[PDB]
C-alpha cells in the first residue's frame, strides 16, 4: 500500500508537470501561427469570470427547481 | 482554430486543478490509514533525489554506449 500510494503521488506530480508543459506548448504553436498571445490571455480571463457568472445564474435556476419539485 | 486553441488551454488548466485536488485527496487518504503524512514527504523528496541521481548515471552509460557503437 505505501508503495502504491507513493507511486500514484509521483506519477500525478510527474502528470501536473507534463499538463503545465503543454498549456506553454500551446501558447507557443499559437504564436507562431499569428496569434497575439497577450490577446488570448485576456479572452481566456474573461471567459473565466463569464463562466463564473453563468455557474452562480445555474446555481439559482437550480435552487428554484428544488424549491417547486416535479 | 482560436475556439479550439482556446478550449484546449482551458481544459488543460482544469486538467491541472483535477491533478492538484486528487494529490490532496491521496494524502488525506492515506492519513486516514494511519499513515504519517511528514514521512511520507520526506520519502518523496529522498526519492525525487535518488531518481535524479540515476539519471545522471544512465546519461553518463548512454554516452559510453554512444562513444563505442556496436
Amino acid at each position: 500500500q505505501l508503495k502504491s500510494i507513493v507511486e500514484r503521488i509521483e506519477r500525478l506530480e510527474e502528470e501536473k508537470k507534463t499538463i503545465a508543459d503543454d498549456i506553454k506548448e500551446v501558447y507557443a504553436e499559437a504564436k507562431g501561427n499569428g496569434y497575439d498571445v497577450k490577446v488570448m490571455r485576456k479572452v481566456i480571463a474573461m471567459r473565466k469570470r463569464d463562466a463564473n457568472e453563468r455557474a452562480e445564474e445555474e446555481a439559482i435556476l437550480d435552487l428554484y427547481m428544488q424549491a417547486v419539485g416535479e
